[PDB]
C-alpha cells in the first residue's frame, strides 16, 4: 500500500472510532469530509483548527455543551479543518420529519457539494450519511466502514 | 508586526480558556516549550499540531473526556499534542495540598526552559511552573505577565 493509501486507512480508522463511541452514547455528531467540489466557504465559518485526525479529538470536539460541539466538523484529507462550521439547510421532502438540524444541515451540504456527511443522532444514536442530496439512515459499524473506504 | 500579533492573540486565547476552566474548576496542565526541546514528551501525546484558540483548549480538557488526561504541549505557536507525559517532580518544597497536575507541571519546569500553566481541579487555582518553582493563586493580570514576560 503507498503511504497515502495507509494514511487515508488510519483517517478513516479514526472516524469510524469516534463516530461508534458517539453513536453508543448519543452524542450528536455531525461530520463533513470534502471531496471534489472545495468547502472553503464552509469550513471559513467555523474556528479554525488545521488539525491532525484523531478519534480522540475528534470526540472531544463534540461532547455537549463545549464550545465546539455545535455546528460542523469539516475534514479535508487527513485534517480536521475547521469545526463549528454552517452547512445550508435542505428543504428536501425526504427527509425523515422527526430529524432535527444536523441531518436537515447534512442534507443541505451534500445538495450542493460532492462531500460526505455523517450524522450521529442525539436522540436515537442511529447514524446516517448524505451524499448528492439524499440520506442513509440507521447503518450499522460495517456499512459506514464499507461507505467511507468506497468513497476514497 | 504579524509576530507581535499572532503572539497577543496566543496568549488571548489561553487567558480565556484558562479563565473559563478556573470558573468551572477543571483541571488543566498546558505547557509551553521555548528553548529547550520537547519532542521526547510531545511524542508521548495524540498528535494535534493544531491552531490555537480557546475553544479548542477548553474542549480538550473537559473533564472525562480521552484528551483531558495529561499536558497539552504547544510549540511555535500551535498546540503540538495533547495528552502528553511529563515527569513528576520529586521536590519536597511543593506545597503538600497539590496532587499529580501540579507535580508535573513542576518535574517539566525542572528539566526545561518552559512555561506550564496548571489549573486546579479542587479550587480553580491558576498556578505557573517555570525552573523548578510553583507560582501558585494567580489573578489573570499576573498569568498575562508571566506570558508577556516569557516571550520578550
Ligand atoms: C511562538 N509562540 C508560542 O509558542 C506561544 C505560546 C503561548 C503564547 C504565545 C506564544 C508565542 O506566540
Ligand atoms: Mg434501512
Amino acid at each position: 500500500p503507498t503511504p497515502v493509501e495507509e494514511a487515508q486507512q488510519k483517517t478513516i480508522e479514526a472516524i469510524t472510532k469516534a463516530i461508534n463511541y458517539m453513536a453508543k452514547r448519543r452524542i450528536g455528531a455531525l461530520l463533513t469530509i470534502e471531496r471534489d467540489t472545495g468547502m472553503g466557504d464552509y469550513i471559513e465559518t467555523g474556528i479554525p483548527l488545521n488539525a491532525k485526525v484523531s478519534s480522540e479529538l475528534l470526540i472531544n470536539i463534540f461532547i455537549p455543551n463545549t464550545p465546539l460541539h455545535d455546528g460542523a466538523v469539516i475534514m479535508k484529507n487527513n485534517e480536521i479543518a475547521a469545526a463549528a462550521c454552517y452547512l445550508p439547510l435542505s428543504e428536501s421532502p425526504f427527509i425523515s420529519k422527526e430529524l432535527g438540524t444536523r441531518h436537515r444541515a447534512a442534507v443541505g451540504i451534500s445538495e450542493v457539494t460532492d462531500s460526505l456527511t455523517i450524522i450521529v443522532s442525539e436522540e436515537t444514536g442511529g447514524v446516517s450519511v448524505a451524499k448528492n442530496g439524499d440520506l442513509h439512515r440507521e447503518l450499522t459499524e460495517e456499512a459506514l466502514k464499507e461507505m467511507l473506504e468506497a468513497e476514497f
